[PDB]
């Protein structure tokens, strides 16, 4: 198990233009387009995201790409967030995934609020860091996904997602 395949099951793939679970326009494997109501400005953030005139549809390959420019994005987004990076620098391998898996769907600044958390993952307080994590927004709309994550910086394994 690695990153990829970890943000494969909590994100699915869907090739046509939905809705997350916040009712945003997303394609792929959890590429946000927009948060506007228009779909019409979601297709053309898609048309603008793949190069190409998509009309709401992308193959797989496409899927794939932009989830790999994410994924990217999102280790990138840690390194560069003064809170972020020095918590993730103290993670094992495994713990390390679960930060970029928070960061992919909730952004940089999201997650970088979780100052408590942040403090008790820094230190290693791994039942404390979960049972802060759950007090959260995060935790109440989606509970699935964010018992996955908080298990895997509460073990250190991928026992969540096998
Ligand atoms: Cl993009
Ligand atoms: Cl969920």
């Amino acid at each position: 198990m690695n990153i990829f395949e970890m943000l494969r099951i909590d994100e699915g793939l869907r090739l046509k233009i939905y809705k997350d679970t916040e009712g945003y326009y997303t394609i792929g494997i959890g590429h946000l387009l927009t948060k506007s109501p228009s779909l019409n400005a979601a297709k053309s953030e898609l048309d603008k995201a793949i190069g190409r005139n998509t009309n709401g549809v992308i193959t797989k390959d496409e899927a794939e790409k932009l989830f790999n420019q994410d994924v990217d994005a999102a280790v990138r987004g840690i390194l560069r967030n003064a809170k972020l990076k020095p918590v993730y620098d103290s993670l094992d391998a495994v713990r390390r995934a679960a930060a970029i898996n928070m960061v992919f769907q909730m952004g940089e600044t999201g997650v970088a609020g979780f100052t408590n958390s942040l403090r008790m993952l820094q230190q290693k307080r791994w039942d404390e860091a979960a049972v802060n994590l759950a007090k959260s927004r995060w935790y109440n709309q989606t509970p699935n996904r964010a018992k996955r994550v908080i298990t895997t910086f509460r073990t250190g394994t991928w026992d969540a997602y096998k």
